[PDB]
């Protein structure tokens, strides 16, 4: 029920603020953790409308969210579940979609594009290492947080539980689709995402899509032809890197691990060559945060049990949120 | 205890020196930290004169100082409080008000104006990050330290605890006001500060105001028309930058995050583009300073305890002051 007088609604330990987007089966709201003051996004999924396959899908998608732990992939902090509703407490990326940002402010200088594209490549390679391929990239998958860091959203999930939902299924994906789709060839390997990453890099450095169609038919023709315009300001090294991604034969595209050695990717990072991401082991014995949580009224044995099992309960969420920047 | 009949008095660990200014409810003095020798400013507020809501304004403004931790914003070092009096120990900007400097020396060359305006834009955008919008940004908020670095004072504050008469807040603010002030609508968004930042930029590079008049009607006329002189010496890039700030329609006024990318803002900083300020984590583990404080008589335990929570007490003040340039 009501938490405080004349206050916003809550769910668990979170104050629910503005709705960011609403869909068929899911809503997303901005929210503030009551205990720590940290800002979060909460995806709200009505379970009463889902059949068993939808439910079992939803469950394993949530489990994938728990497995993926990368600085540029939207991170899960807490799960709250009622009989009728599942709430997923996750990172909030205040600056919205990358392609919307590029439309608004124009192309990124190559230095800034390199910064975001290193983040994109690292995150997607890490998903590929874990055998998660998306094959459905669109602008919605790429977000920016308040520090202009890339946060990849919904990678490897179905759009059944997005705010676009079943209705907007096709609006955003054709510009990123690999030519194998329209040739009638297989469309399930990481090569597909590699092509899409080439489209993404083009949009970062040019502000535009490399294959632009007045409709589905013209977009298909350009994708199958594989030719795209090199702008006068684009560096030769950038142009050569695009050649690693936008290859018509999927067998001849470079793997992401190979492309990580590319010259343009590593300009300005001579002693910092991009390499496959290695998860650090999570520190679950930060006595400073543990003591704060005792102060919040949790017992140290409760804390130890929640962290050691990684339950995505209210304690592990607090501990993780205490490790992030406040306000 | 006393310091002697003909010596300057002390409060806590500070010797009280010359008065910089006095207001209805506050006095500001230059002071010297006894333990480190560092120069500071002390704001002395007589609480016995304050009703409870003026008291809360006072405490609100203290909270704001503790929130704002930026190298071009006046920083709080220590709080001393009795039943009757509140002492706020803070940074001292030994070169005074930007307004006075401009009048004494004339306009800054664009290279020197650029270094200051980067500091100003950084500080104000940082304040906006903290959801602190001033809406009274004017020359009196802008001070200079010994190294000619900008230090912003009173951002987010009322006038209750400033120096001068009660009717001094209005002296400097109209020429910096956004045109929305004169159109009967809301006057509360970050865009208001953005407009004032354009006026500030103009005064740095020209030495005068872009909008003026001999009364409020005349000033309103000039602000609403939005036109202003471009001096012969002003670069085209500086002129183009001013156009991002001094836009009549607040909806179309440039945002600070995008203005930080401007060519003029970044000339001579090509590899070091201006970006939203990122507050670093305070280093509380500098053993060189800790060891110096044990030599003063502080125990290592009490130092550890005072620094773990930001206490604004004698210990944290000493630690921070040891991190600043010594007196010369
Ligand atoms: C800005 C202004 C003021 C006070 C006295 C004289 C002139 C202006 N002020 C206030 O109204 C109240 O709050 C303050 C707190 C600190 C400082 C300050 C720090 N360093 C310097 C160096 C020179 C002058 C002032 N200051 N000034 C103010
Ligand atoms: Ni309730």
């Amino acid at each position: 029920g009501a938490m405080g007088s004349d206050e916003q609604p809550h769910i668990g330990n979170y104050r629910l603020l503005k709705t960011l987007g609403k869909g068929n089966f899911a809503k997303v709201k901005r929210a503030r953790h009551i205990l720590t003051g940290r800002e979060v996004a909460i995806k709200i999924i009505d379970k009463t409308q889902l059949n068993p396959t939808s439910l079992q899908k939803l469950f394993r998608e949530v489990r994938i969210m728990k497995i993926l732990n990368h600085p540029n992939i939207i991170k899960l902090f807490e799960v709250i579940e009622t009989e009728k509703t599942l709430y997923l407490i996750m990172e909030y990326a205040s600056k919205g979609e990358v392609y919307d940002y590029l439309v608004e402010h124009g192309r990124m200088k190559e230095k800034e594009a390199r910064s975001k594209f290193r983040q994109i490549v690292s995150a997607v390679q890490y998903c590929h290492q874990k055998r998660i391929v998306h094959r459905d990239l669109k602008a919605e998958n790429l977000l920016l947080d308040a520090d202009m860091n890339i946060k990849i959203a919904d990678f490897g999930f179905s759009n059944e539980f997005t705010v676009g939902g079943k209705l907007d299924t096709f609006c955003g994906s054709p510009p990123y689709a690999a030519p194998e789709l329209f040739q009638g060839k297989k469309y399930d390997g990481p090569e597909v995402d590699v092509w899409s990453l080439g489209v993404i890099l083009y949009t970062l450095v040019s502000g535009s899509l490399p294959f632009d169609g007045q409709n589905l038919k013209e977009l298909r023709e350009r994708v199958l032809r594989g030719k795209y315009r090199i702008p006068f300001y684009m560096s030769t090294d950038c142009e050569n890197l695009l050649k690693r991604f936008l290859v018509l034969n999927p067998i001849k595209r470079g793997t992401l691990e190979q492309i990580m050695k590319d010259r343009w990717i590593n300009a300005g990072h001579e002693e910092d060559e991009l390499k496959p991401f290695v998860e650090p082991e999570l520190d679950i014995s930060d006595q400073k945060r543990i003591d704060i949580m005792v102060g919040m009224g949790y017992s140290q044995e409760e804390i130890q049990e929640s962290l050691s099992k990684m339950k995505y309960d209210e304690i592990t969420a607090t501990y993780l949120l205490l490790g992030r920047k406040s306000s």
